DNA sequence: AGGCCGCTGCTGCTCAAGAGGGGTTCGCGGGACGGCATCGGCCAATTGGCCCGGTGTGTCGCACGATCTGG
């Protein structure tokens, strides 16, 4: 349908700062990614599943070692066990 | 001979080598002190699963059956 022939051939920016700009969650409620009280961690996991820079997000999160929120489709203890493994 | 009334020339301002003695800085270190930063547990708390148990209302999968248009 309205796919623009996979981004088409009309582009003038020819400039990218980094993989932040390709983040899908930026098009989405930030609050849902930090479940307070008990919360849930599956809808935002589904959102991350379709992210095109999931690997980069996971790598950056692990390298900087944030212990809050859900990054790369994984929550805190998945990151912790991956770090410990 | 002094005072004074003019002339007349001149000048000036402006537009284009050690040596000693003493208080102070800072500069390294140098370590001591106190403090805040990091890591096993840990249980019973909101959301959200995950279902029983009743019908109904309303979509969908297909049976009998009538009307109508084309073949
Ligand atoms: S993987 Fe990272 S960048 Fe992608 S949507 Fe999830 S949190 Fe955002």
């Amino acid at each position: 349908m309205t796919e623009l022939f996979q981004e088409l051939l009309v582009e003038d920016a020819d400039e990218e700062l980094g993989w932040q700009e390709r983040a899908l969650c930026a098009q989405t409620d930030p609050e849902s990614f930090f479940p307070e009280k008990g919360g849930s961690t599956r809808e935002a996991k589904k959102v991350c599943l379709a992210c095109e820079v999931r690997s980069e997000c996971l790598e950056y999160a692990l390298q900087n070692d944030e212990r809050f929120g859900i990054w790369g489709g994984l929550s805190e203890r998945e990151r912790r066990r991956l770090k410990k493994k």
